[PDB]
Formats: structure tokens, sequence, C-alpha cells
């Protein structure tokens, strides 16, 4: 007989479903940073990669496979066909179009909508019960798009949203105070990037309100210019894009953090993009980052943060802008 | 007073030495994969990045820094100046030239020698007691080069060598047997890549010699073609390079594995590139992969593998070829 | 409304996906529990015992450490409804040896405990894997198989996984090498009658037996037999010194659990139904190297034994069948 | 030659050493938690009971295959503790029937009289992490006997009390304790102070949403959460005879911040003379920044008059006991 059969007596032919499967759709720098972070945190018994670029897809799958000795994730698979994604608990969408010279920003969005038109129904056919974690920008709009196309309930369609913006805020806060970001608390809500809202009232170390110690916190009067911390949350992202061409490491770690809460049913609170119609006087179908409880059914609950009238007004304006763009999209 | 001073009462000024510092020189795909793997395994209290490309360097450092909330490595620093590398326990060189159109292979090696001429003396000035882990290709030759330029004792100059080749071997072994690579034992020794030597006599699951069960193992008459496993160790590396343009994830994980043994003083046995003059009838100053015991002083010991005359001959030929190339290099 | 309802908007009313039960919260069960919690192998840990105060106190002590763990549900009770939907159920329950009590009486008392435990485990987790730790472990694994009616893939004894770990510790002390890099198998019975397979002892795939043919014989000037004597004697020594063993078995069980819960297909020396091998004709469980994954034991490795090694297993099988015939329970 | 020499050609101080003094249930829970978090390259155990000590060391050693801590040693001689970055004291006397509580304290002082100078001789630069009860008093005792600066003498303090608070908070809100923020300060156990003003999820003040929070009028009885912080500890002691797992995990958390220089903020017991109107040499839990030099910095928490009053009373009570102790 074969060497395998001389060495190994088989007890069962059984094939068996994967119990903790994650799919990443889009194997650019962002998708692969999600993949390595997820592999290094042991969140999956099976990792499936999907892309349209066959060579990049196969090469990334093989490079990870060659590291199997150093991992505890026993099955890594890839393909263009969504049958490789079957029975995923969680499917992370990092797929996007590359901006072309001589193209409007609405056209870039529409091109990402058309990608979602192909991706989302295929994901749903093979993993009807999965949670969808949307990373692709524009992330708040494309989370809406994935919800509409999927027909999933809102608990199972999640945008990565302000989880990274909040992590940057805490890094910068930590540098100012000489304290680890874990111990520096502070929330950025609403839109990912330029229009994000820093909730100054929630900024604390050891439950000590910085706003209470320093009432000028987050105003133009402020002698220490704490507003510059939130400006750097937006600008440092543009800075990394200008300096290396894209961001990967921080978003990959952020997504692995959301994946951890979902796969282990932790019910930790993260600022992610959820369907917010009914709150802060928003009457339209838009996704914005508020603090949500993440577990095995996706978003089970969200935290109603006490905002100032000004903070409430910024979210209403964001909802108006997002509904305006959403009405102009073709499904 | 300032918000910091209202919130935080300082007890002590002077900030001491880092106790578990790692430097990565070269922030390409390989250096950054080493960095993320090291960060995700908590092997360092301080990670220093060095490159010549200031924008890429700063951008990569900032991208990692933005992830600090998700890591347990409190200090991430970068610069062109080697003062940022001061007091490193371990310094990983992933710095290399990009092959030019029309450039000869000897010229590419000499250009990497000239990079080492700048890097190594600067590394030594700021971390005179560090272990050097050489990753840059050609890795066996450049480990020799780093030893000569550094003046370090041979215990503290290590090539990543066949640790990755051995991991690929075990991956492929595992696919054939339906067994995790951790439980599939097999050694690839000598040169990294094309001229690596599979030691068929050491291939085992649970201490059961595959060679003893199947004496044709690793010969041309073999009906199961086990030689194809070692062919794929070389060919799969070229395949990933063809498919994505380079390899990163597997080498990053391999280097983090060596770093773990060194930083934690594990005295695990790894196939790494060490100065092998005096063994297997090699009379020249060459570095080849044999199984070494790795700990806090680098290579303390090496394992004397019983080789066939053919296996011994392949290492002698590798030593001759490496000494031939080495005497043609200019310091 | 309530503080909860002012703070949190609920989206959905709330099954565990990765549940582990430990039956018996003695020193052994609790060492298994802390090891499992510290390796993040479960989303739910259930504890069962007959001593309600000890059980509740241990559950509460673990719960109070929740902040430092990533296992969001810890539950206990004497009622097996708390064990419902376990992937894996670890039996560490046992009677305390009395002065003057016969060996057969101790075994029968543990059989009577299994008479209550096993059918209750099966009712609430009909698809679980059973990991039997309670001594005598090879006999009680047989007992659990017969009472459960489970197929043999889903009934596993911890067996010689600990004996093999002790062997490698001792091997490592003699060679100055980490136990991870010291390979050596103890098979057959847990404890006194265990068989060291000298032929499989290797570092880096180098046979110690081939280098030193006296290895494991009485002629041996270095007395390597003393390594296997210490595998048995060091266990008795720890029992004499602290009254019991806990930490090593806890870590060993967490290692098996890791392979099962993550479907790793790593090879461990565990106790499996071995009728049909090495000329054994009776229904006995002995430790051979098994492939562990999500369906329990999928495959065995057929180790090449000497006639002497084969004879020791046959004698063990005869002794175990002799004791098994004298036990009272229904299948 | 020997098999070792046939197999291995030889070519050629611990960097991250932790000592645990006292190998009861508490010391060994600290040890397993530290081993399972990879915080040490060397673990040293010390006790006075030589057989228990040797047995515990051997049991851990037998698990080496499953660990990444390559050297585990024990002995009654403090030479095994040489060059420790961190030394955790879980050593203590067992309460005797009819023995007074001041006598139990003095007996623990006499144990520290032997332990602390030996620890200092072999690891003059170590951080001392004091766990033994009464923890705030015995931290003072270790500081006085050691002559160490206050940055390098740390009590485990309210790190565990704060973890219990967050567990209970989490059960009430259906949220992971990681995401439930709340601080217990001052004395470990009975006289601990819950800072209601800092209780938050996602930076949302529970006090602001529900101003009765932590008053007796409160219809939801949130004070019961802090009552359970104290009572649940007594409950575990009544049910299993002692606590081990939660304190072990808590100490591993402090050790992680110290060994990796994280500068995370923990409620640990530090020398508080000069702060919150305390005028005596006493150790109480306030939020401290922990790193490779021990406590580098304190967070100055804004307390209510009532919270401030509880700490000042604790300082008075602790100084009263401390002036009656014999060195
Ligand atoms: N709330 S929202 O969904 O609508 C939304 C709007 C805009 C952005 C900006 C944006 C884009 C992004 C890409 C593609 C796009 F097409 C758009 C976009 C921009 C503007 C749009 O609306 C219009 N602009 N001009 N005309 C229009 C219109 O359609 O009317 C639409 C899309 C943004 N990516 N991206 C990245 N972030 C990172 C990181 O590391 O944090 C790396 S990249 C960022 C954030 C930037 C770093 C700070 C992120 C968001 F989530
Ligand atoms: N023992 S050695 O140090 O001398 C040595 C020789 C050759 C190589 C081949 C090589 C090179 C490599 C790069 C740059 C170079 F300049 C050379 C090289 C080739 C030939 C050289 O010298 C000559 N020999 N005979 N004539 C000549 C000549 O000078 O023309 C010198 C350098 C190789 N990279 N590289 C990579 N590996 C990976 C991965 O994932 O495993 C990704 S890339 C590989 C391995 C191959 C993919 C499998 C790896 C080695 F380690
Ligand atoms: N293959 S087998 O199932 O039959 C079997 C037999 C004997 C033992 C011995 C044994 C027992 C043990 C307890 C209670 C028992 F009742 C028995 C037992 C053994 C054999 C019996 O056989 C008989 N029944 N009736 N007559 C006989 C007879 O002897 O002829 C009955 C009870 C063992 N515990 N135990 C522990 N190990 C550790 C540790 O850390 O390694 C901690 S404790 C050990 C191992 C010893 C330290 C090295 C472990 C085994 F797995
Ligand atoms: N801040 S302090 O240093 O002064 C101090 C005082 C009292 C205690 C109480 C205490 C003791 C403890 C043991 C021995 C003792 F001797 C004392 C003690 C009590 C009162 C004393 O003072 C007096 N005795 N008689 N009169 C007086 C006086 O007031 O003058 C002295 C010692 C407590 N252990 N212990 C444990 N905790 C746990 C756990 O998991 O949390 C497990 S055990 C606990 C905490 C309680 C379970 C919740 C913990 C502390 F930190
Ligand atoms: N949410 C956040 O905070 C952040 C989001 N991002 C977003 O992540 C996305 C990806 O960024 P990068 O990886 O750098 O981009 P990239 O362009 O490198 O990769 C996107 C990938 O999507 C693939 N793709 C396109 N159409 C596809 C289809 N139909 N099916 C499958 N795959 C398809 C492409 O082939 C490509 O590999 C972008 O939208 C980016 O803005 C980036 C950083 C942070
Ligand atoms: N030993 C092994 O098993 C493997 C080794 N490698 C080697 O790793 C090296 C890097 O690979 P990639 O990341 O793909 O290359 P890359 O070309 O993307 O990056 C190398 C980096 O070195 C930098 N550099 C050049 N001169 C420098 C100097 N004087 N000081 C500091 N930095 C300097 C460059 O700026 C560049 O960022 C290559 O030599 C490659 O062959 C890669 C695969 C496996
Ligand atoms: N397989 C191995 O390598 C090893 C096995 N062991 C075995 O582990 C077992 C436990 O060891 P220790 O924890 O030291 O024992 P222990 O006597 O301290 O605790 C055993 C626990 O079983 C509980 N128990 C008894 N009847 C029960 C029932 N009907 N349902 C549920 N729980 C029940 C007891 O109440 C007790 O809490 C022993 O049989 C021992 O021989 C221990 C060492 C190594
Ligand atoms: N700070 C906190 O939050 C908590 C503190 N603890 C404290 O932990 C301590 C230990 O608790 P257990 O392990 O249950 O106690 P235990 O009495 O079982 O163990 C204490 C050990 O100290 C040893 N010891 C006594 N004198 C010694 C000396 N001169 N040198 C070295 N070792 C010596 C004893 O031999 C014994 O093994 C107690 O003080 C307890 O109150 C307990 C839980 C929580």
């Amino acid at each position: 007989a074969t060497l395998k059969d001389q060495l190994i007596y088989n007890l069962l032919k059984e094939e068996q479903t994967p119990q903790n499967k994650i799919t990443v759709v889009g194997v650019g720098a962002v998708g692969m940073a999600c993949a390595i972070s997820i592999l290094m945190k042991d969140l999956a018994d099976e990792l499936a990669l999907v892309d349209v670029i066959e060579d990049k897809l196969k090469g990334e799958m093989m490079d990870l496979q060659h590291g199997s000795l150093f991992l505890r994730t026993p099955k890594i698979v890839s393909g263009k066909d969504y049958n490789v994604t079957a029975n995923s608990k969680l499917v992370i969408i990092t797929a996007g179009a590359r901006q072309q010279e001589g193209e409007s920003r609405l056209n870039l969005v529409q091109r990402n909508v058309n990608i979602f038109k192909f991706i989302i129904p295929n994901v749903v056919k093979y993993s009807p019960n999965c949670k969808l974690l949307i990373v692709s920008n524009p992330v708040d709009i494309l989370t809406y798009v994935a919800w509409k196309i999927s027909g999933f309930p809102k608990n199972r369609v999640i945008g990565s949203g302000c989880n990274l913006d909040s992590a940057r805020f805490r890094y910068l806060m930590g540098e100012r105070l000489g304290v680890h970001p874990l111990s520096c608390h502070g929330w950025v809500l609403g839109e990912h990037g330029d229009s994000s809202v820093p909730v100054w009232s929630g900024m604390n170390v050891a439950g000590v309100s910085l706003k209470t110690l320093h009432p000028d916190l987050g105003t133009d009067k402020d002698k220490e210019q704490w507003k510059e911390v939130h400006k750097q949350v937006v600008e440092s992202a543009y800075e990394v894009i200008k300096l290396k061409g894209y961001t990967s490491w921080a978003i990959g770690l952020s997504v692995a953090d959301l994946a951890e809460s979902i796969m282990k049913n932790l019910r930790r609170v993260h600022p992610v993009s959820t369907m917010i119609k009914g709150l802060y006087g928003i009457k339209d179908d838009v996704f914005l980052s508020v603090p949500c409880i993440l577990g095995q059914n996706g978003i089970s609950d969200l935290v109603k943060v006490t905002l100032t009238s000004e903070e409430e007004a910024r979210l209403k304006k964001s909802a108006d802008t997002l509904w305006g763009i959403q009405k102009e999209l073709q499904f």
C-alpha cells in the first residue's frame, strides 16, 4: 500500500463542516493585513480568500500556507468561485475599485456598488447565516449598499466604521499623557474619516473626565489645543496614505479586534457603522458609527450616547449627506 | 497647570534602557511582515525600524503606531540614524537592493555587500552586544559578510537560512499525510533555496522513520515520488514570487519563530545558517544551515546530523561554491 | 425607564459555538479549567461536580477573573442541563483511595461515578467528544465508551500525553535542549507499565539509538533507562511531595483540547481502542499516536515496535481485559 | 564520548526573571497565570515547606513541553531568586483558633523580616509586588524593611476589587467587563471605595443618566454592586475555603504591565502621603501607571467629600495599626 496507509490507519471518511470559518473578499494590502491579524489571533479554523485577480489570490494563499507550521489555523483556501466561502460565520469585504485619472468621486462609489452587486448575493447564497463586516470605502455608504443587496437583518451587516478612528484618537491621547492607549478612553462616532465626531465628554483616564478638569477641552479657546488630537485622527490617516500610498496595519488589527468580539461572542462595545434611523432625530436609512455590542449574532444592542445639540446636529448633517449620495446610486 | 499635571502626579524623571528591544533594518514587505509577526507575538518592549527611504519608513511606523491599542509593545520608533537602534538585544537585517534590468547576479550581491558596509558598523556601534539575524538574500553569503564586517563572535551572527525551507517541507509533507506540519518532522539543511538538502533519514511522524517504512523515499525509483516534496520546497517559492511578485508572510512568521527562541532563551533547535568550517570536511569560512540550539547568546550549540556520503558531498559542493563567490567580493 | 434601557437600545433577544465542560473540579479539573481559559479554547466553560459548595466557589473564583479572560460565559451546576451543546467534555471526576480499600474496589467506585456522569453528558451533548482523565485512565476510557455508546473516534483517554511530556522534560535536562526540540514517545498504559520507544528518540531527526545502540538497555554506561524510570518515579515523587499532581496534567489536557477545538490534526499519544493492532485481540484502550481534530481521533499512526515492545502491550491488554471482565456496568 | 557530545558540538544571567515567595494556592495561581502569559524566562519559587516547594516546582517542570518559560527553580535559600526583575510575595501565616487579628499581622511582619532582606540581597533592583494580607499594611512593612524607593514597592491592592466590580457591572448591563469601566480605590476588601462618577460604558456616565446611582434612594440599588465586590470574596472563601484564580489572574495582569513596560493604569497600593489630605506613611489603592520601574506616576482622581473621607479614615486606621507593629 501507499506510505500514508503504511503509516496511518484511518477510522472515519467523514468530511465535516468548518465550525469557525472566516472569509476575506479582496486580497489587497487591507484584506491581507486582516488575514495575518486573524491568523495570528487564532480566530478561525478555516480562512477563505476571494478576489478577481487569480494570480495575486493564489500567491497570497500559498504564502500564508507556507507559514502553517507557525500558525494554529489548519485550513487556508482561495478561489474566484464563492463555493470556497460556504458556511462562513463571518465574511469581511475589503474589495474595491482603484481610483482612475478622469473619474468623479460619485463614479468611484457607483463602481464599488457594482462590485457589491456581484459579491454580496454570492456571499449570501453560500453563507446565508453569516455576519457581513464591511471595510471597503466609502464604508458607511457601502455598508448601507450591502444591507440593501443582502436583505440581511441590520444586526448582521456591520461597517468597520470608527473603530480605527477611535484607536488613532487613543494613540494620540496616549502620546500627550504618557499613558498606554488601553488606559486612554475616548470615542470618535458618526462617519469614518473627515466628518467624524470626537465626543469630548467621554474622554477619560481611570474614569476621570478630562472635560471636567479642563472645560475648554475641544473648543477653539483651549490653550493646549486638544482639538488638534481629533484633527490628527483625520490628518494622520491622509499622512500615512501620502507617505506609503495606503494604510494596512492599523485597519487589519482593528478588523481582527471586531472579528474577535464576533467569533468569541464577547459582547464588547465598539464604535462600528450600524443602521441608525430612529436615533438623534435621523429619519433616513443611513449607517453611522455609534458604540455597539458585538457577539455571535453581530450587533445585538447599541449604546445611546448623550450628545450635545452641536454633536447631534453633526450626525443629522452626516445622515442628510449620506441619504443624498444614496438616492443617486443605481441598484 | 497643564491638563497632564492636573491629571497625573509624576514620581520619577529618568526613563531607563529598553530591556527587550528588537530592530528591523529594511521596511519592505519582508521587514514589515517580520515586524507585524514580532508585534503579534509580544517578543519586544521596543521595536525600532530603520530604512533609507524616509517616507516609507515614517508611514510604516505611523501605521503600526495607530494599531498600538491592539498591541502590547509600548514603544515603536523609526529613523535613518542608528541612535534609534541603541541597546537592541536582536537586530534583524531585511535590507536589500532591487535587481536592475541588465545587472549581473554577482553585482546584485556586491550591492547588498555595500549596503551591509553601511548598516553593520552602525548596528554594532549602538548595540555592541546584540545578536544579528540576517534575512537579506543571498542569505548564507550575506551572513558571512555581516560576521566579517561586525567582528562579532560566530554565536551572535545567525542567518534565517533553511528555517523557512524546513517549514515549507513540513507544510507539503502535511498535505500528503493529512497531518498538521507541527507533527510532521523533516529537515532541509545547507543553502537556502535551490541547493538545499532534504535529509530523508530524519523524516518522521511520531518518531516513525518514513525512510524505514518506504526505502525508496527520496530516490528516483520511488513510485510515490517523495522527491517532488523537496522540488516543491524550491518551486513553490518561485511560484509565489511569480504569482504576487515577492514572498513576505511565511518568512515573517519564520523570523518571529527564531526571534522567539532568542528573546525567551528557549534553546529550541532550528535549521539556521552558522559558520560551519571544521564540519563535514568543510575547510573554508562559509555559513550553511545545520540544526542549531538558539537562546539569549544566539547559537550556543549545533546538532551533528549523520549525513549520507551524497548529503555530505552536497554541503562540500555548496561550501566550495560559496567560498568561490565570497573571495570575489570586495570589503 | 431603567438605566440599562436609557443606556442600551436592544435589537434582538438571544447557542454556544465552542463550549467545553469539565466534570470534577478537584485540583486536576480546575488546572484543566485555568489552562483552557488561558488558551482561549472556549466561548462557554461549564463546570460540574457533586460537591455543590466547592463547585459554586470555583465557578465564582473564575468568574471574578473574567476581566482578564476572553471566555464570556462560565457556568456550573450538579444538573447536566448546564453542559448542553458541549463540543468537548473532560472527565476528571474520581473517588479518593481509602486505607485498606482494594484496587478493584477503587476502580468499581470510579465505574459507578461514570454510570451517573456519562449518560447525563450524552443526553445533553449527544455529538460531543469525551476526553477521559480519571484514573485508571485506560480502563475508565473503555468504561466511558461502553456506557456512552459513542463511536471510538469520540472517546479519548488523556493516556500517555503527560508521560510523553515528562519523558521529553527529562530528555531535555540531559541534553541541554528545550523539550519541544526533544522527540520521544511513551506508549501503552499511563504510569507504571508505560513503554518508552527508544527507536523514536531523536533531536533534529537524528536517532539517539543509532548513535548509541546501548540506549534503553542494561549495558548502557549512561543508563538512559533511568529517563523512563524517572517518567514513572517523578510522578510518585510529586504525589509524595505535594499529595497529588495538577499543573502538568492540566497543561497536557489543554494541549489535547487545543487540537480538538481548532481541528489541528496534530499527533498525540492518547488512549484509543486498539483491538486489531500489535496482535491484541481484546477490547482495550492503550496510548498510540493519534490524529486529533473536530471529530476526535480520525486516524492512528502504526508505530514499528520491537517484539519486546509488542509483548509489553499484549501483556497490558491481557491485564486490562482481566480487570474489565470483573467490573459491573451496563453497555 | 557521551551521547550528548556525539549529538551536540558546544560553541560557547536571566533577562526577565520573576520570583514567587509562598507556594500556597495563591502563589501557584500567580505562577501558572505568569507561565501561561509568557512573562518570564526564569521562574523561581521559594517557601519554608521544602517538600511542597519541590513538588510544585517538579509539577510545573513536567509541563515544560506546553510552556515557553525555559527555567523553573525552587529552594528555601534566596540564592535561587538572584537577578529577579519582579518578586511577588504571597507568603503568610494561617490564622489559628483564638489568635487575635493584630497577632496574625505581627506573625506576617516576622515572616517579612526574614523574606524581605533576603529578596533585597539577591535582587537589589527588583520591583516588590506584595499580595499577602493584610495587603495595604504588609506593603508598608515591605517598604520599611526593604529600604526601596516607593516606585518599587507595590501592593496588588484593588486591582482584584476593580475586576470584581466590572464583572458584576457586566452581568447587570449584558456587556463584557472589558467594556464596563469602574474603579474601586483605597483599602483592599471591606473598606474599598467605589467611584460612581467614573462608572461608564463608551464614555457615557451612568451617574449622569441616573443621578441616584450609588445613593440609598436608588430604585435599582446600584450600591449592591459594590456590596457584592466585598461579599462575593467572603462567599468564595466560605464556599471553597480560600480564593486563588481571580487574584492569580489579577497579579499576572500587573506583572504584564511591569515586565512589558506597558504604562497601563491599575488601582494598586502605593505610598499616598501628600495626596487626598493623607499626612501619614500609608499605602492605599489609587490608579497608578505601571512599567519597568514599578509605579512611575499616579492619576489624581477627583473624589467626592464622602470618597475623600473614606480614604482619610483608612489612612488613620492603617497608621494606628502600623505604629503598634515591631521591626
Ligand atoms: N461616511 S462616508 O461613507 O460617506 C465616507 C466619506 C468619505 C470618506 C473618505 C475616505 C475614503 C474614500 C474612498 C473612496 C471614495 F470614493 C470616497 C468618497 C469620498 C467622497 C464622496 O462623496 C463625494 N465627494 N465628492 N462628491 C461626492 C458625492 O458623491 O456627492 C463619496 C466617496 C472616500 N477612503 N478613506 C480611507 N481611510 C483610510 C484609513 O486608514 O482610515 C484609508 S483610505 C477615507 C477616510 C480618509 C483617511 C481619512 C470615508 C467615508 F466613509
Ligand atoms: N546559499 S546562497 O546564499 O549563496 C543563495 C544562493 C541563491 C539563492 C536564491 C534566492 C535569492 C537570491 C536573491 C538575490 C541574489 F542576488 C541571489 C544570487 C544568485 C546567485 C548568486 O551567485 C552566483 N552563483 N554562481 N554564479 C553566481 C553569480 O554571481 O552570478 C548570488 C546571489 C539569489 N533570493 N531568494 C529568495 N527566497 C525567497 C523565499 O521565499 O524563500 C524569496 S526570494 C532565493 C531562494 C529561491 C527562491 C527560492 C539564495 C541563497 F541563499
Ligand atoms: N493502564 S491502567 O488504566 O490500568 C492504569 C493502571 C495503573 C495506573 C497507576 C495510577 C493511578 C491509579 C489510581 C487509582 C487506581 F485505583 C488505580 C488502579 C490501577 C490499576 C488497577 O488494576 C486492578 N484493578 N483490580 N485489580 C487490579 C490489579 O492491579 O491487578 C486498579 C486501580 C491507578 N493513578 N495515577 C496517577 N497518575 C498521576 C500522574 O500525575 O501521572 C497522578 S495520579 C497513576 C499513575 C502512576 C503515577 C504513575 C494508571 C493507569 F492508567
Ligand atoms: N487595607 S488593610 O491592609 O489594612 C486590610 C484590612 C483587612 C483586610 C481583609 C482581608 C484579609 C485579612 C487577612 C488577615 C487579617 F489579619 C486581616 C486583618 C483584619 C483586621 C485587622 O485590624 C484589626 N484587627 N483587630 N482590630 C483591628 C483594628 O481595626 O484595629 C488586621 C488584619 C485581614 N484577607 N483578605 C482576603 N481577601 C481575599 C480576596 O480574594 O479578596 C482573599 S483573603 C481580606 C479581604 C476581604 C475578603 C474581602 C484586607 C486589608 F488589606
Ligand atoms: N474602513 C476603514 O477604516 C478602512 C478602509 N479601507 C478600504 O479598504 C479597501 C481596500 O483597500 P486596499 O486593500 O488598499 O485596496 P486594493 O485596491 O489594494 O485592494 C482591493 C481589492 O479588491 C479586489 N476586488 C475588486 N473587485 C472585486 C470583486 N468583484 N470580487 C473580489 N475582489 C474584488 C481587487 O482585486 C483588490 O485586490 C478600500 O476601499 C479602502 O478605502 C482602507 C483602510 C481603512
Ligand atoms: N532568507 C529568506 O528566507 C528570505 C529572504 N528574503 C529577502 O528579504 C529581502 C527584502 O525583501 P523585500 O522586502 O521583498 O524587499 P524590498 O526591496 O521590498 O525591501 C528591502 C528594503 O531595504 C531597504 N534598504 C536598502 N538599502 C538600505 C540601507 N542601506 N539601510 C536600510 N535599508 C535599506 C530598501 O529601502 C527597502 O525598503 C530581500 O533580500 C529578499 O530576498 C525574502 C524572502 C525570504
Ligand atoms: N490521566 C492522568 O494522567 C492523570 C489523571 N489524574 C486523575 O484525575 C482524577 C482527579 O484527580 P484530583 O483532582 O487530584 O482528584 P480529587 O479527588 O481532588 O477531585 C476529583 C473530583 O471528582 C469529583 N466527583 C466525584 N464524584 C463525582 C460525580 N459523580 N460527578 C462529578 N464529580 C464527581 C469530586 O467531588 C472531586 O471534586 C483522579 O482520578 C486522578 O487519578 C490525575 C493525575 C494525572
Ligand atoms: N491581595 C489580595 O487581593 C489577595 C491576597 N491573598 C493572600 O494571599 C496569601 C496567601 O494565600 P494562600 O496561598 O491561600 O495561603 P497559604 O497559607 O496556603 O500559603 C502561604 C504560603 O506562605 C508560606 N510561608 C510562610 N512563611 C514563609 C516564609 N518565612 N518564607 C516563605 N514562605 C513562607 C507557607 O508555607 C505557605 O505555603 C494570604 O495572605 C492571602 O490573604 C489572597 C487572595 C487575594
